[PDB]
Formats: C-alpha cells, structure tokens, sequence
C-alpha cells in the first residue's frame, strides 16, 4: 500500500508500512494517509486492538457510558478487557484527542513495558519531574527509546499525529509483540 502524501523516503514510511501489513491503520477513500491528523483516544485504541490481534466481537461492549452505540465500541471493549485501557470513574473520552502521555500508557499496559526494565527509570525531561499522572509510563518510552527526545520537554500533554502513533506502534511492537 502507498499513500500519495507519505513518498517513499519520508519519514514514517517503514512504520506504516508494517501497520498496514498488520491490518492496523489505513488510509482514506481519497488514498491519503492524512499523517499530520490528531488522533482521537477511540482512534488510538482501535489501532492498539488491530496490532495486538486481539479478539473483536462486535456485539462487546465496554464499561463506559460514554462510548457505546459507535463504530469504536467493540475495539474499546477489546483493549478494556485486555488491561490496556483501565477506568477511573470517569469514561474514556473517545472522541477527545490522544496526548503523548496517555499513549505512553496504551503501551506500556499493552506490552508490559514496565517488564523490560531494569529498576525505575530516571527522570529525564523537566516536564516530567512534577507530572502528577503517567509520569513513570512516559519514563519507561524515554528508558526504552520508544520516544522521541528533542530537548528538554517531553511534551506529555501534546497531541499525537496519525503517523507519530503509527511509529510510536510500529517501533514498540516489532520489538515487544508476541
């Protein structure tokens, strides 16, 4: 599969590449691949339950309220069973956009990441020395490479594109998958 708008020496091209080998993204009906789109959380899940091959059963649904009735329903049911997502009394949020440290925390759940290293990891990024959530599931990418470094920000509450999510899936599950 190739995408008009991700050319064959651009970045991100092995990664989605893989994904579309997996069955865990695709383009649009136009043929774009659309990389520079902010995910949704449903979006993120439902790529995390495609790569994972985890079980879809269309009539399963997820403890929360607020994602029923929907397209993401049954791949939210799926990650939800799978310990990838958790609750915490307060839904999903499915439409709302997908930031660095919440897919930080699809990841490592998804892939047991906290398993594949040895003690806690340092803190590496200011940004991240008085995150009051996911502050040691962001640790452990930064631990394991998975991220991305450009400074001294970690940028926990920025959004994340199609195609970042895509290399950040593609990367942890080549080496994790099982």
């Amino acid at each position: 599969k190739t995408f008009p708008d991700v050319p064959a020496d651009h970045w991100g091209i092995d990664s989605i590449n893989y994904l579309v080998e997996k069955g865990a993204v695709k383009g649009n009906d136009k043929g774009m691949f659309e990389p520079g789109k902010e995910l949704t959380r449903a979006e993120a899940a439902t790529m995390m339950a495609q790569i994972l091959n985890l079980p879809i059963d269309k009539d399963a649904k997820p403890s929360f309220a607020d994602s029923q009735g929907q397209w993401y329903t049954p791949f939210i049911a799926a990650v939800e069973k799978a310990g990838v997502i958790k609750g915490t009394g307060n839904g999903f949020e499915p439409n709302g956009k997908i930031d660095r440290v919440s897919m930080a925390s699809l990841l490592v759940e998804a892939y047991k990441l906290d398993t594949k290293v040895n003690g806690t990891p340092a803190t590496k990024f200011k940004d991240l020395e008085t995150l009051n959530w996911g502050k040691e599931k962001a640790n452990i990418l930064v631990e394991l490479g998975i991220s991305v470094g450009t400074g001294d920000q970690w940028e926990p509450k920025k959004t994340v594109t199609k195609a970042e999510a895509a290399q950040f899936i593609a990367k942890t599950d080549k080496q994790f998958g099982t």
